[PDB]
């Protein structure tokens, strides 16, 4: 019997079977509701829809994310796409499957404790567990020394491991992520005289972001050619046959990324979290950490964000040292390809928390078997 | 049927077979414990790491000494340590090999009877056999009369011999050595900004006090010398990149064997000590130990030391005596050295305790028959 | 004429007139700075904000140390920090009074230095000391006899003192007080949901710890009673009208005092460092040690430590031993008042530091007077 692997991200639902190489259901974490409750007649009328169907017509729908941080926030609606995840897309029994499940690290209990009971108690599965993301994705590696620097919709964290041994008291948080650059495209885009406001001008505008945005090597250099010149604006297609042009905002956009003070947030960037994350470990450990730096989620697929990191970390990091930053193609599911890996374990069979001693102990023994 | 000789220092363990020029083990005894004790799922975890191992991950371990001024403190770490020695290090069977081991002369005697004990019923040796390790060191010089110097990281001890007999009334012993330098150095290091409080830190102060001190020759005039100019000042490179730089801190650290008043003890330096057992001998006796100064151990290994102590017994000693300070390249192995040239002795295959004698009298026999 | 007394500790600057019973200036240590350096025309735009008006419009401004484990990193922001003390809060001409400043022992020589520098050649003042806060702390309880373990916001150390004599081998430094409990504080606050991450945020938290911290008896018992009932839980509220719940993380929070290893540290508890530095004196001074266990500082106002302290030293000394531990009500200002005894001394008046000396001298000058 294969375990169901699912990667509960802000934007994005990965879901699959346990030694799968890739997920087979990748569809966004939404749900819409129809403006004008009013159909006509003889046709189907749905009180929601979610995921795929409901990005198919978002012109008539009002979308909501269910998930914000890495925090659940509308428990009826994670209801719904779970359901959803289990029965439309990998249309299995979640009754017959242990199931897998992620979370961002320091977060509430009380989510943790919810995924538990939500898991035992509605879809009756027979065993689960709850892991952390970075730890997946350095699993995904095949290597048990680094520190991973993952960025997706929510949040950004950095977790350090050296040789398999954790180091709690150096994992740091950073709540800058995906959605936060694209709710500063948006508030930019307002500079040329293009708004948009609504749920699917967002989610028009986060398409924009992702395949016009890059990182510049040099923020100060790349502002001044760009008020010199105009080979870098690029032209963009709206799906009303309108078309828009940016110029500086393509890497000005994630600069926000090195830069959080764009945001009017008092935080340091990805480079100093990631620095300061290996300066509160041992020193011994410190050279292996540099050595391996590894990137994982969708946040860190920018053009050109390696050569930025690397330069950062060379910037801060004493001048012996040797930073290295891996970038692996498909790192947009490293965490997916790590929960399967763990949970393909002959191991790990022993780490499920199954449902007799959840009837035991109620939805309080994640905590002290995940960790 | 070769001996085996194992020296059980407070620092190190120097282990081989009799008859060999040097000894083919030597580690650090040291035991370590994880931190944190959880690791990646499929990885082996163990509860202790030993030696080598050890000292390579001492980032993630607590690490502990199990003797600590020539006393064993935790008899589980020694045996750990012990068996280390013989299955991992050795790679032979205690059980067909008679062992010599060493000790610190006026050692409490439950030290000496734990040792025969765990020997005799943990390892199911045939036959062992406790020494002093400065009559060893007086072995290994190929001399029947002198007085020996030995100063490692637990305890220095002076034992004068003439003409192949012991003088047990002139034994002085002092508790400094190379632990007090090393806690010293740390104390020294916060003047100029530098922290070291852990394990693995201690390790590392107690590496650069091995490459980066020496002895002065006048403590006063190279401390005035110092103040006076820069190029005294040397720089080390720490694991993780960064450079400390010391200057007077170079002399001062071992200054304190010669003057004990630098850690706060009421005590004479390792000269006056020297001296002290020179004239509890008799007055025929004199003569050939001050021709005949020999220094051991690992502490003994600093630059400059053979001529700052013919100094300080010039000054003590009468005008007209030779004083002659012996300072083999080898010391730091001496103690091994002679253990191996008595057990590979003819004469000597009659002192063992044999397993016999053990089980007619107890641990106590090793009182009445190694003295 | 009078010298000024001011105790420059890593949280909060206390200053007054030495005869006075309590300093007459106790503000922040802070220096803040506008995130939009933008005000409205005709109104007064500053640079920089120093002390309470840097704490009162902190919505605004990002709040800086200049002093972190008791050593000034900042030296610009520590100038402007004592220029507002001498002509903002206590409202004198420095180049009138001499002036004692306060260290804590086992500091780097720069920083003392370079008091001595600023001191002479910026205020020109006629004549200056630096003492060690727990000696002045001794001189306050009006005893010649006793160990200090003193506590505030930057480090922990304690210093025994014998019929008026000095043992300075047994003083003991650990790097663990008040900011690492807030930082810890709000590191264990995210279980709950509550997030702090701003410096202001930082400020709200250190209040709640103050307003709702205290230690247990028995930590095991009293965690297993908190996860047994609802009567420990408190609530506060936030300056937005927001209200926060704790439960046993009010005694969590302090509880890393007694066991270092909940941040991640590998270090002895404060019980652990007073009985280390006892164990370090000689024989017949350990029974007067122990009856005399002096508390200073702020981060000693917790309610229910000095039975812990007790507990554990009474755990810790022979049966025999009577162990004596006092809690000043007023210990938070112990430093200064000692500091204001010391400067009111007939005796004490040919110790100061004179001009003359320092134009003689130099800032090394401060090495060979204050000791
Ligand atoms: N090629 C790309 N370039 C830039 N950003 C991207 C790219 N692909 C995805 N993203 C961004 O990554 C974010 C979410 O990715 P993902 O890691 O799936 O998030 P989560 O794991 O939180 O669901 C989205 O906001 C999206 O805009
Ligand atoms: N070249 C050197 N210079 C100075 N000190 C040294 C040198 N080599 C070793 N030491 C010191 O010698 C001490 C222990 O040496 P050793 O004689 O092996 O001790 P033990 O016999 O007690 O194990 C260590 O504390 C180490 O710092
Ligand atoms: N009543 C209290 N209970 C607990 N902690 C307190 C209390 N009062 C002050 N503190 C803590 O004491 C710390 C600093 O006190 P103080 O001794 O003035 O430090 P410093 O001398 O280093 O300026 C602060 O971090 C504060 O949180
Ligand atoms: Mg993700
Ligand atoms: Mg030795
Ligand atoms: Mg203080």
């Amino acid at each position: 019997v294969q375990a169901l692997v699912v990667d509960n991200g802000s934007g994005n639902v990965k879901a699959g079977v346990a030694g799968d190489d890739a997920p087979r259901a990748v569809f966004p974490s939404i749900v819409g509701k129809p403006k004008n409750p009013g159909i006509m007649v003889g046709m189907e009328e749905k009180d929601c829809y979610v995921g795929d169907e409901a990005q198919s017509k978002r012109g008539i729908l009002t979308l909501k994310y269910p998930i914000e941080h890495g925090i659940v926030t509308n428990w009826d609606d994670m209801e719904k796409i779970w359901h959803h995840t289990f029965y439309n897309e990998l249309r299995v029994a979640p009754e017959e499957h242990p199931v897998l499940l992620t979370e961002a690290p320091l977060n509430p209990k009380a989510n943790r404790e919810r995924m538990t009971q939500i898991m035992f108690e509605t879809f009756n599965v027979p065993a689960m567990y709850v892991a952390i993301q970075a730890v997946l994705s350095l699993y995904s590696s095949g290597r048990t020394t680094g520190i991973v620097l993952d960025s997706g919709d929510g949040v950004s964290h950095t977790v350090p491991i050296y040789e398999g041994y954790a180091l709690p008291h150096a994992i740091m948080r950073l709540d800058l992520a995906g959605r936060d650059l694209t709710e500063y495209m948006m508030k930019i885009l307002h500079e040329r005289g293009y708004g948009f406001t609504t749920s699917a001008e967002k989610e028009i505008v986060r398409d924009i972001k992702e395949k016009l945005c890059y990182i510049a090597l040099d923020f100060d250099e790349e502002m001044k050619a760009a008020e010199d010149s105009s080979d870098i604006e690029k032209s963009y297609e709206l799906p009303d046959g309108n078309i828009i042009t940016v110029g500086n905002e393509r890497f000005r956009c994630p600069e926000a990324l090195f830069q959080p003070s764009f945001l009017g947030k008092e935080a340091a960037g990805v480079h100093r979290t990631t620095f300061d994350s290996i300066m509160k470990c041992d020193v011994d450990i410190r050279k292996d950490l540099y050595g391996n730096v590894v990137l994982s989620g969708g946040t860190t697929m920018y053009e050109g964000i390696g050569e930025r990191l690397t330069k950062e970390l060379t910037s801060l990091a004493p001048s012996t040292m040797k930073i290295k930053v891996v970038a692996p193609p498909e790192r947009k599911y490293s965490v997916w390809i790590g929960g399967s890996i763990l949970s393909s374990l002959s191991t790990f069979q022993q780490m499920w928390i199954t449902k007799e001693e959840y009837d035991e102990s109620g939805p309080s023994i994640v905590h002290r078997k995940c960790f």
